[PDB]
């Protein structure tokens, strides 16, 4: 039985296989249990209350009750708890609050913060509503915890109401916190860098505070809003994992603090850096949605839980189980140097090899012959496109291809008519020179006029043209914050920017619900669950090298479903790494993702074209297995490994892709075991026709044979008889 | 379906959940698979045959078939395989053999080497008989692999026949070998030292050879005949473990070799050191039984598999499920300084506290007033015992106690009538002074006259007295090997000694099947599965300190059932460690084993006696749970841990013992989760009457509370309602 | 030879066996070397300036100079450096400052913040005085680095002057920062707890941010103001 | 205690300033007092080592390192407390048994030797001691009067660190012609070879006379071969080696 239950002083938030049990103790809310389902909880694992030195008390006479030593679900500073706080509100002469629980309600169905991405398909959910008040400050803080009947995930967010007659300022307001009992833990995060996105990091929890965060105005290339707190010694197949994640695409922080007693606090939310929020009387503030997800089946288990939850409750229903088109994109193929002739010749070749969608990338608008001008001027360059965008689109459609288009709406070049008409629309500080990045500026989406303009320009673009797909890019981070009429309004502008973006993209994606929108930020500079609420795929990385893609795809699909993960066969030598890779390997690596092509098909040999046509025919077959099927990591491309191997199961189909980075010699062949098969199943291997029991494939495994050479790959395709 | 199957060139040895699949390849036997059950095996994990440099070939023209690169089940030297060999036989001018498979048979039921401890209860077993021959040398080597229908264990041994007309010499002959595929592995062994027995060691497998071995004539304090080859990252609950073990109590070797290609060979058997075996025409030689056991449920899984197999197929049926008596032993209590009065007063106090069995230790025979004389003279000292042993025994029986007696049959003092009558019975080298150890010598049990004498003396002792229990000690290792009439007969004498011991103890234990025999060797100097075939319990260690016992008991019950593991409450300060421990903690630690008492009850206060009476009443209750129940390690006392915790389940009863070594301060309480409960079960905690669901106890766990102090312990007792 | 030396665009802060070498690069102060004594430093270990994605620039046309990628001795937010800042001052509608080096002086002997504990026995010391200004905000930030002739230690502190006609608010102002080159490092700290003070902790440096801190009003039982 | 409930400013900004202003007020106070009364030895304290930093050590030349006065629990505390700070700063007291914090019996000899790796004092009721215990204490005091220059003025060398896993601690001090070494073992061990303990920073050619046995060892022997460390059976045993360079 799942949902919310209130029994005496206990609150039970019950998702499938995941319970959060909270106790009301005289106004204070204690985290009793977070983990596997428990009914009729008694308190075997209760904190033993004793006098802890320097851990202070709400009353004079009881030294054993301390907010420094109790496990909690939100953190305040100044009442005796010295752990890192998650709510901090300035009012009058202080930023001490003392929010006390007053009342609980339960809601059924749809529920979420206004203007921030939140879960959908919520018919079978219930939400615990915990109403807290600071009577002196006259503030209300309301916590929400939502159950899901079909996933081991709980969703959370809060609402802060100013019921006083004076202005108050929110300084910190995270979206989820949990105090976990002293024990040995490890953490897993996704970090990395541009062209190295989502690098999987694992380390031991140590005394002190560990954090990942963005102060860039976007979640960023180098950190993902995710933190996995793991049982010591967790593996792919075994052990407890708690993933906390944030549905937000702006500045965030995730931290783990291990305090003086060995207790462990984890939290995620809006970054305190570059954030303050003014509330006038009667105004309120809602935080982004945080998710806490659980598995006791190790790192594969958490992957599956997180992927499943994304697919069912985050990614747009219109797309979450829809095969995605195999595309050609011209960016690496031509850069800025193209025109109508070139485009339609590329389109001809794409059709011949069986590609489905043609994406026109950067350079079709305004004066955009390089990356030094024209952002902001979303006006079709008819000279370059050899006529109207309508005529080009019809041309593409007539060749039997869907049509896609690149945009970068959040950006403005100094050299643009937009900047000449409205220089004040750029994020800037009065009396400071601009800071430049790719020689462009960011638009102030905190300015309602900016949002109105972009809504209008883009709505006009989509209504007047038969566009099947949008690539929505964003190629720099935010500097020079100073557009407020006050310091406080500047402190608010980074989050207001995000509200403006979400107003924009939710409007557009919903109004034009047949267009597939792909998010982008110099690749994976903003690949988070905030964006994935509206954009069902993402350009995982500008690094399209087959070998460099291995760790990137490992991280990019770690918590996010494979269907989201754009991956393109590109030219050699690779433009980022300076590396030759076999076309076969570029093919197999991209086919572990959402397959496209990004090279000049017109400059290929007849042989290369044939190979490409064969790759496309293969993937049309594999596409349901890869995009709709279940992913199993078999060998991880971590910082030390010389190999990668990923399996997908989908009904009667099982495929395995194996890649070896460096050639080896006088080294026994790897033995590669498959997972999650029927022991008694009979599995026919396409390449040799041999039939193997699932037991053989899982328990004995495949001797993996390769010729001599770097960056070789192979694929095994099985059909269950 | 379990048993043996022969299908074309494959042999299937199928125990419950464990298969060994061997292929006959033109006379050569290849290890195809060892692990989880596979039917209709095709060969997905076959060795890829290629030319490996310096790996030579049986024929000129095929460079790809090499015994250096094939996975095998026995190893020879000189045919191209350079891995460590497991059979090596001198004949004529060479020790090259080339044993080729000729014929397979299958046996049903009882089967084993004559004169060596082997499995019992074999009705539901089948044995694969692989007959190999070296036609040139005229030798037969027969391999046996036995299935078990009720355990994931396979048993193995070999028989070597000399069918030539000349003498041949066995130099090496191990009992089991397996070549495992290149992969990352760890190994776990039980090593340690006197008063530190069975220390659990874990390490990574590295290129080269790792070995544990005894050349002491007994398996020894410092190494156990066991080696666990583990999947990288195995835990208590998860991952693959293969345990190879030897039913032998003499010199053994276990090795892991990782070769030039990263392949891994493991083997166990009689140590090549101190071993050669002459075979005249028509003579044969059988190796001790090796066991290979498997789990995919981690280290707890291998413990359970190994324990279960011991209980059902090794330990005497008369005792394997029989509660063992709570004993008093006088050794630490009085040493050599006792007489009738003292003994019967000790006996009186033992009865008052509810002890069941009284064991008279060292010093009752011949001239044995210290440890410098009288071994060999098994003549009752009537003066010291204040009359006949019959009168003492009746006295003990009348006080309501069973009666037990210490012996050391394998030993002879220089100062003894035995040595004066037969100085040549001692193991010695002509013209070399004795090497002494505890100022005693070892008897040559390779001498049939020695075995005949001991059979006679001891049979007389047991037939003429109502003895309920025997403690069979053995207090030194073997030096000065030189009793053969030839060098070859000396090389044979260490194994012949073991054959003589097994002839002796099998005879005696079988003839007097109502006596409980407890094995001993300065504690755990010979605690192996060879001895456990005849002695259903063992004195785990002379170290009776409650805290020092924690790692000892951890190792001592790692592969062996708790019922085997003798543990005594002893005096403080502890005689080995110089340490004060709480009587409560001495109690709880000993009650994780087979409980006895070894201190002078007559010198105890009335309070101490009461405590002891309460401990005895408690254990009478716990005894079925501990001795008959299932053991779950919850916190391991390894080299770094400050804690130990062990759980036992038995039907409706669950108990947990927790010990903390050093006092801690300003440190959050440990959270201790129980295992293997019914999630929906309701578990009533005796101490507080609270009822907890199994889910709560497994997933939330117990906050463990202790006062300030070293060596504190507590026990939690649960009844499932 | 120990003390402070100013040679063209390099500043040498020279304690016994420990040098801090800073370069003035058009107003920006770069950490060139912190470690064992080097005279006549050329720049073997200079940051290689290249275009790093999303690492922005003070001018439109030069993509290779980024405060996100240069090694520095104090950190600001909002000029392209996204590393954790060490000075952050609210003025008017912003907390963007852009402090640029204007002038260096050298002091001899006793020197330190008023009303805060500072070193004594300073006869054989010299102090580098780096005067920075944000002309728009009308703020001065002055950095001090003090040499010691008898120890491998350098002391540092800063002074922030409000030369504007409006109130300003300091939000962050640390006392020392250094950007060290990419390499494998470990850190040692003293943490622990009441009745467990100064527990020596050692761990590997990992991507992300590790911190110890007190918000208790005292440095505290559980952390010491030290990082190795 | 630590600071809670910040709200004494007339504005939010003045409250935000009050924690640092507090520190300025403390430093004004203690600098004034310590300077005005420059003959008084001031020892800082905060439930032991709750504020043991270089800010306080500017005015207070010693600090009560920890309220935990257990000889064994003191090992990791003293390791950290003298890690960056000189031994002379580090207050350490022989206290009663069972220890008030740990609930532990320790040998008086070990309580003595551990405290003498710090700045020695006593914190127990001398009036409730036996005549023997008093004699032992008088001997400890006579010893430390001798060791005090070496410990407080000399150079400290960690030889075995009491980290989270170690069963041992050993610290050496050199001061001119004097070298001392203190060794402590936490848990009793059995059938374990004796530790070999090498000394540091000696003259290779120096001749070092060991007080307890009169034997003279070259610095080379002591640094490169080292001392076989012998103890009886038991927990929390300690010994000291005292050397004079001839
Ligand atoms: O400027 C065009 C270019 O912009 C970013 O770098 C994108 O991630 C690329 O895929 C491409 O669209
Ligand atoms: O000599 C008597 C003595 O012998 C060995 O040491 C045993 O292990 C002890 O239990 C005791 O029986
Ligand atoms: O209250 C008195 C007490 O105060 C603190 O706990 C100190 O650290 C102790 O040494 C003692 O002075
Ligand atoms: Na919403
Ligand atoms: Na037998
Ligand atoms: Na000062």
């Amino acid at each position: 039985h799942m949902g919310v239950r209130i029994e005496n002083n206990l609150f039970y938030v019950e998702s499938k296989n995941l319970s959060l049990i909270i106790e009301n103790r005289n106004g204070y809310l204690l985290l009793k249990h977070l983990g596997k389902t428990i009914k009729n909880y008694k308190g075997s694992n209760s904190v033993y209350e004793r006098d802890h030195a320097f851990s202070g008390n709400p009353t004079a006479t009881n030294r054993t009750f301390s907010l420094d030593t109790q496990r909690q679900i939100f953190g305040q500073h100044g009442l005796g708890d010295f752990r890192k706080p998650t709510i901090q509100v300035q009012h009058s002469v202080t930023e001490v609050t003392d929010f006390r629980f007053v009342e609980a309600k339960i809601l059924k169905g749809q529920n979420g913060p206004q203007g921030l991405p939140s879960p959908h398909s919520m018919d079978d959910t219930e939400t615990l509503v915990l109403m807290l008040e600071d009577s002196k400050a006259q503030l209300s803080l309301t916590l929400y915890y939502t159950t899901f009947n079909n996933d081991a995930t709980i969703a959370s967010y809060s609402k802060l109401d100013n019921n006083s007659n004076q202005e108050v300022v929110i300084h910190k307001d995270f979206s989820f916190m949990a105090d976990f009992p002293a024990a040995d833990y490890e953490i897993v995060t996704l970090q990395g860098a541009y062209a190295r996105e989502k690098t999987v990091r694992r380390q031991q929890v140590e005394q002190g505070i560990f954090s990942i965060s963005s102060n860039r105005g976007a979640s960023g290339h180098a950190q993902t809003p995710a933190l996995l707190l793991c049982e010591q010694g967790v593996t792919e197949d075994a052990g407890n994992v708690f993933a906390i994640q944030l549905m937000y695409s702006g500045n965030f922080e995730a931290f783990v603090q291990k305090n003086q007693l060995n207790e462990v606090r984890v939290a995620i939310g809006i970054n305190p850096e570059n954030f303050s929020w003014k509330l006038a009387p009667e105004e309120y503030f809602e935080t982004p949605v945080a998710l806490v997800t659980h598995s006791d089946q190790g790192l594969t288990g958490i992957s599956h839980e997180s992927q499943n939850f994304v697919l069912k409750h985050i990614m747009l229903s219109e797309f979450s189980k829809k095969e995605r088109p195999i595309l050609i994109n011209n960016w690496e193929a031509t850069y800025f140097d193209f025109q109508r002739e070139k485009l339609l010749e590329l389109a001809d070749e794409a059709k011949k090899v069986g590609i489905e969608l043609f994406v026109l990338d950067d350079g079709w608008f305004g004066n955009r012959f390089d990356d030094n001008r024209a952002l902001g001027d979303w006006v079709v360059n008819e000279e370059k496109l050899g006529g109207s965008l309508e005529s080009l689109i019809s041309a593409i459609h007539e060749r039997g291809l869907q049509f896609g288009l690149w945009l970068e709406p959040e950006m403005i070049s100094v050299d643009s008519d937009l900047y000449r008409q409205h220089p004040d629309w750029a994020i800037q500080v009065p009396g400071y020179e601009h800071t430049y990045s790719r020689n462009q500026l960011v638009l102030n989406l905190a300015n309602p006029q900016v949002v109105e303009y972009l809504k209008s320009v883009l709505d006009q673009l989509l209504f007047y043209h038969d566009i099947d797909y949008i690539k929505w890019d964003m190629n720099r981070n935010i500097t020079k914050l100073g557009n407020g009429l006050t310091y406080l309004e500047t402190q608010m502008q980074s989050h207001q920017y995000m509200l403006g973006l979400y107003e924009l993209v939710s409007y557009l994606t919903e109004k034009h619900s047949h267009i597939l929108f792909e998010s982008c930020s110099g690749g994976g500079g903003r690949n988070d669950l905030g964006m994935m609420r509206y954009f069902p795929q993402v350009w995982a990385s500008d690094n399209t090298d087959a070998i460099a893609r291995l760790p990137i795809q490992y991280g990019s699909s770690y918590l996010y479903p494979t269907i989201s993960m754009g991956a393109h066969v590109s030219a050699v030598p690779n433009h980022q790494m300076g590396r030759m890779t076999p076309l076969e390997t570029r093919g197999l690596v991209a086919m572990m993702g959402n397959l496209g092509y990004e090279l000049d098909l017109t400059n290929l040999s007849d042989e290369e074209k044939a190979t490409i046509a064969n790759q496309v025919n293969l993937y049309k077959e594999l596409r349901p297995v890869v995009q709709l099927g279940q992913q199993y990591r078999l060998i991880n491309p971590d910082t030390v490994s010389n190999e990668a191997a990923v399996q997908f199961n989908y009904g009667n189909q099982t495929i395995v892709t194996y890649v070896r980075v460096l050639s080896v010699v006088e080294t026994m062949e790897t033995t590669l075991k498959l997972k999650d098969l029927d022991e008694e199943g009979l599995y026919k291997l396409q390449e040799n026709g041999e039939v193997y029991s699932g037991a053989e494939l899982m328990y004995a495994g495949l001797t993996v044979i390769l010729s001599q050479g770097d960056f070789l790959s192979r694929q095994y395709i099985f059909r269950k008889l």
